[PDB]
Formats: structure tokens, sequence, C-alpha cells
């Protein structure tokens, strides 16, 4: 599924990432939309054999089970297939756990690099929430 902006919105908003940990809801809009462009099918492989899954890209060597990961650690207790489904409950729940665990929304590198720092409440400008 590729989401709309608002449509993305206000799905986080009902699975409760609105001021998660502090995140303003445009935070969690930037980091799909720089992550995935909003498609909840993309993948992307990285050097050290790990794979990134879903709207934002979380990481099987630390947080999803996916069967070919050097030591991985499978934190959210999910099969990483299960975060590329058009429902994003299970990628929100894991990000849940993923902002809790230390380094925030830092753990994203495309939220760093491209969202902090910048007026995120722009990506929910318009929407009805
Ligand atoms: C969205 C996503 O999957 N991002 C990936 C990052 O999570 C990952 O960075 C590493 O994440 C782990 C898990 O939280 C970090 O470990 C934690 O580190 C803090 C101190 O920094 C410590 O207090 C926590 O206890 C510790 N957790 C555990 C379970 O040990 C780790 O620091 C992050 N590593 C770096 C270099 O930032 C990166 C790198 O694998 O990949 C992203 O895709």
């Amino acid at each position: 599924k590729v989401f709309g902006r608002c449509e993305l919105a206000a799905a986080m908003k009902r699975h409760g990432l609105d001021n998660y940990r502090g995140y303003s809801l445009g935070n969690w809009v930037c980091a799909a939309k720089f992550e995935s462009n909003f498609n909840t099918q993309a993948t992307n492989r990285n050097t050290d054999g790990s794979t990134d899954y879903g709207i934002l890209q979380i990481n099987s060597r630390w947080w999803c089970n996916d069967g070919r990961t050097p030591g991985s650690r499978n934190l959210c207790n999910i099969p990483c297939s299960a975060l590329l489904s058009s429902d994003i409950t299970a990628s929100v729940n894991c990000a849940k756990k993923i902002v809790s665990d230390g380094n925030g929304m830092n753990a994203w590198v495309a939220w760093r690099n491209r969202c902090k720092g910048t007026d995120v409440q722009a990506w929910i400008r318009g929407c009805r929430l």
C-alpha cells in the first residue's frame, strides 16, 4: 500500500503515535516519507547483510526475524514480512519499542538527516485530524 500523507497521519494518530515519547505526529510522517516514500512494501538490503522492512524501514539485525540475518535479536518478536502489510499496526507497535530504547528517533537515519530540526508540523498541514 502506498499511503497518502494525510491518510498516514490519521492512521498513526489512531495508533497512538502523536507525541509518543514526546515526538509530535509530524516527526513520524516525515520519517515515513523519507524512509519509504509512504510505501508499506519497501525493502532495502544493507552492507552488513541485514534488511530494512516496511513504512518505517525497521532493521532485521535487531528488531524482526527474516531467516537470513547474521545474529538477529528479533526484539519485536515478529517476522519481518509482517511489517510489509497494508495494516501498519505491526510496524507502529515495533516502532514504539525502538523509540523507547535509548536514542529516540535518532535510530532512523532519514529522520536524523532530513527531519530533525526542521518544521515538521508542515507534514500534517491541511489534514483533518
Ligand atoms: C529503525 C531501525 O531499525 N533502526 C536501526 C537502529 O536501531 C540501529 O541502531 C542500533 O540500535 C540498537 C537498538 O536500540 C542500539 O542499542 C541500544 O543502544 C543504547 C545506547 O546507545 C543502549 O542503552 C541500549 O540498551 C541498546 N539496546 C540494546 C538492545 O542493546 C544501538 O545503539 C544502535 N546502534 C547505533 C550504531 O546507533 C542501526 C544500526 O544497526 O540500524 C538502524 O537501521
